[PDB]
């Protein structure tokens, strides 16, 4: 495994987008590991839209909440997942337009990261970028501004985000995490959060609920 990674760099990241006033995380979170295998995969990094998820994925609650793996399903039922641009963001629950159904990016398959092992997200992480939940609810999260996320939380999966690498700084390791709160949250929308912590669950959870899109 190497020592770091940075898809960003690697080019399969596309800008940090802003959820809004909508609970679409999951979405966003979801699109952003599509977008990574993607670009990975073919070499295209395309923005992909969370709003036809948001109003497409029947399990999930739309702006009210819902998972990734279930969006991720959509994906593969539908044959793949419109551009952002075709199916704009709207931030708010909506109907599933099938008239304007036109997916560009398509996956295989999804699979979840073996839980409770850092050393199992990092393999992952490696290869493509990660789906996670993290507990985002505590001040210390949501105030983060930048540096390695040491702060108070719990593992409870509230929030959904992406983990786009990780490396070390200080004799500290840490996961690039990219949140979908906008550009002006944490490091210009991203948050590294510290890694290889003594919790089996990870900072905040992060090893709980982790999943990623398969594409041959
Ligand atoms: C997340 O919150 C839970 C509460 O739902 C924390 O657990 C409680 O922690 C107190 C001490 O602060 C302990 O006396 C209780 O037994 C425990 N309750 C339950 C149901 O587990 C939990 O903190 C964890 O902290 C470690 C050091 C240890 O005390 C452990 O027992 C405890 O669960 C928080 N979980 C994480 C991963 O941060
Ligand atoms: C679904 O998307 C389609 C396309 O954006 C919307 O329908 C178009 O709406 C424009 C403007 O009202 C009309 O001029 C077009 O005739 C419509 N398309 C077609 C093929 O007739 C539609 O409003 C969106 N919403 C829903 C619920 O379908």
């Amino acid at each position: 495994l190497p020592d770091s990674i940075d898809w960003r760099e690697n080019g399969a990241v596309v800008p940090v987008k802003n959820q809004g006033g909508c609970g679409s995380c999951w979405a966003f979170s979801t699109v952003a590991a599509v977008e990574g295998i993607n670009q990975i995969v073919t070499g295209d990094l395309i923005s992909l839209s969370e709003q036809q998820l948001v109003d497409c994925t029947t399990a999930n609650h739309g702006c009210r909440g819902g998972w990734m793996n279930p969006a991720f399903q959509f994906i593969v039922n539908n044959g793949g997942i419109n551009s952002e641009e075709t199916y704009p963001y709207r931030g708010q629950d909506g109907i599933c337009n099938s008239t304007v159904n036109a997916p560009v990016v398509s996956i295989d398959s999804y699979e979840n990261v073996p839980s409770h092992n850092e050393q199992s997200l990092q393999k992952a992480v490696a290869n493509q970028p990660v789906s996670v939940t993290m507990d985002a609810a505590g001040r210390d999260f949501q105030l983060y501004r930048s540096g390695i996320f040491t702060g108070s939380c719990n593992i409870s999966a509230n929030h959904a985000l992406t983990v786009v690498g990780y490396g070390t700084e200080n004799d500290k390791d840490f996961w690039i995490v990219k949140n979908s709160w906008g550009k002006n949250w944490g490091e210009s929308g991203y948050i590294r959060a510290e890694r290889n912590i003594e919790n089996p669950d990870g900072k905040c959870g992060i090893t709980r609920f982790a999943s990623y899109p398969v594409k041959k």
